[PDB]
This record gives C-alpha cells, sequence and structure tokens, in this order.
C-alpha cells in the first residue's frame, strides 16, 4: 500500500533556460496515472539558468507552495517585488485570481527549487503571499490549515513537514483515519514502512496506520499530510 516515484521516471522537460521534472501531469507532459495525489496536484523540481524566469502569467484558485533549495529567486506580484533565498519557503493562496511573474536574480548562479501545488478547500479566496524561514535537525511544520506552532497558512486540510534527519536517526509518523501522505525526499536516501527512497524519489501512502521513517543517512524530506476522497 505503498508507492514509489522514483527520480528518473518523473516527466522530463528542459527548455533550455529551465531543466524541469514532474511529479505529476503538468504542461506538455501527461499520464493518467501520475495524475494527482489527494490535494498535492503537482510538485515540479525546476533548475532556472542564471538570468532567466517566467514571464508575467496569471495563476487563480491554487494554494501554490515554493520551496528555494539553491540560489534565488525574485517574485513581482500585480504589486509584490521581494526575494526568496535558499532554505526559505513561500506560499500563495490565489483563489479569486492574480498575476506574477518569478525569476532568477542573480546573473552567476543557477536558481533550484520545488514547486507545489495543492488544490484549496475552497475558490474564490482572498490573494495572499506569506512567506518564512522555517534548519538542522527536527521536523519543522511548515504548512497547515491554523498556523500554528509558526507554520503558514494553507487553505486545504493538511500539513507539510521539513523532516531533517540525522544518520540512523528514526521517528514514526502518526497517521490519521482515512488520510493520506507524501514523501518528497529532498536529499539523501531514507527507508519508509520498508521502501528505500533517495534524492527526489517520492513516496504515496494510502490506508496505512502509521509511517516508519529511517534515516539511512543524513537526509531531508517533504511530508505532506493530505485528507482522504
Ligand atoms: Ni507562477
Amino acid at each position: 500500500m505503498i508507492y514509489l516515484r522514483k527520480a528518473n521516471e518523473r516527466g522530463h522537460a528542459n527548455h533550455g533556460w529551465l531543466d524541469s521534472w514532474h511529479t505529476f501531469s503538468f504542461a506538455n507532459y501527461y499520464d493518467p496515472n501520475f495524475m494527482g495525489f489527494s490535494a498535492l496536484r503537482v510538485i515540479n523540481d525546476d533548475v532556472i539558468e542564471a538570468g532567466q524566469g517566467f514571464g508575467t502569467h496569471p495563476h487563480k484558485d491554487m494554494e501554490i507552495l515554493t520551496y528555494v533549495l539553491e540560489g534565488t529567486v525574485e517574485h513581482q506580484d500585480s504589486g509584490n517585488k521581494e526575494q526568496v533565498p535558499a532554505g526559505e519557503f513561500q506560499i500563495m493562496s490565489a483563489g479569486t485570481g492574480i498575476r506574477h511573474s518569478e525569476y532568477n536574480p542573480s546573473s552567476t548562479e543557477r536558481l533550484h527549487l520545488y514547486q507545489i501545488w495543492i488544490m484549496p478547500e475552497e475558490n474564490g479566496i482572498t490573494p495572499r503571499y506569506e512567506q518564512r524561514r522555517f534548519a538542522v535537525q527536527g521536523k519543522q511544520l511548515v504548512l497547515s490549515p491554523d498556523a500554528r506552532d509558526g507554520s503558514l497558512k494553507v487553505h486545504q486540510d493538511m500539513e507539510l513537514y521539513r523532516w531533517a534527519l540525522l544518520k540512523d536517526e528514526q521517528s514514526v509518523h502518526q497517521i490519521a483515519a482515512e488520510r493520506r501522505v507524501w514523501i518528497q525526499v529532498v536529499k539523501g536516501n531514507v527507508t519508509i514502512n520498508g521502501v528505500k527512497a533517495s534524492t527526489s524519489d517520492g513516496l504515496a501512502i494510502w490506508d496505512e496506520q502509521a509511517i516508519s521513517i529511517h534515516a539511512d543517512s543524513d537526509s531531508e524530506v517533504l511530508l505532506f499530510d493530505l485528507p482522504p476522497v
């Protein structure tokens, strides 16, 4: 009751300025199996060569999360112009509609980030854009529906932890009722409920009463506790 999406079976789309790998269907990459997982609809693993970026485009009715891993990303709303450096997340629920344009401010540095898309619990909510700096050990709480423990709000019944584990560490994750979970291995090597997973792999667990996660090495993962069906 555990599916392993290996890194090299993500949809690949290199564009010259943007190399990108898609955990799910997205743009000119379509597979009916790899559609979505619960509310996780998009996990994109993007490298954006120095100086390049997406032009002025419009999102609507979607809670979008960016997690920057290397370099920096400038973000220009319409009216923001705040940056986001390596290590900080940045959300933006869109609801009624918005128009933004993201780019790589360095001319010497590649930008590498995760692009995450979670279907919000209702459309037409008010545009909003939080952006925090959420370490080296521990399971951080990045997204939650009430912004508890210093997390950010996400307009969906789901939490997102940035678990950072040291070699041979092992914690359990409570797992709720009919809930589902996605692990996205950021770096390293882990073992979840028997299933090994390395950098950029993703595992999708459901109909399971608990999650044992064994850091086969120092490794960071992203955990999506996601609601049922
Ligand atoms: Ni965008």
